[PDB]
DNA sequence: ACTGCTTTCGCATGAACCTCCCAACTACTTTTCCTCACACTTGTACTCCA
């Protein structure tokens, strides 16, 4: 509950290196495509979606998964 | 004097206790595991007042 499958995501990265050996690459592609789905919505506002996000990124690819193993917070 | 008062004795073989523990199911602890949002600063945002 409440990100506490999350936080040992964030504290199974850190730990063992996914990350620099492995490729932490979220296929955003293939999470949205179920989302248009889940409430029926016009595929419209999966590319709506997209440079929204195109816009608003670091890095235009690539939503970081987080790594942390430095401290319990 | 004499009673009561004893004392051995028996047709032959076959055979014919009690308290505490371990019960039964209740309840009220043990044995250390995981999972985090909380205190003061500090840096960065968009105001300020001279």
């Amino acid at each position: 509950f409440n990100g506490q499958l999350y936080n040992k995501i964030a504290l199974t990265c850190g730990m063992i290196h996914f990350k620099e050996f492995f490729n932490s690459e979220i296929s955003c592609q293939g999470l949205l495509l179920k989302l248009v789905m889940q409430c029926a919505l016009p595929p419209e506002f999966y590319f709506y979606t997209k440079q929204v996000i195109e816009f608003e990124e670091t890095d235009i690819r690539n939503l970081t998964l987080w790594e942390r193993t430095d401290e319990r917070h």
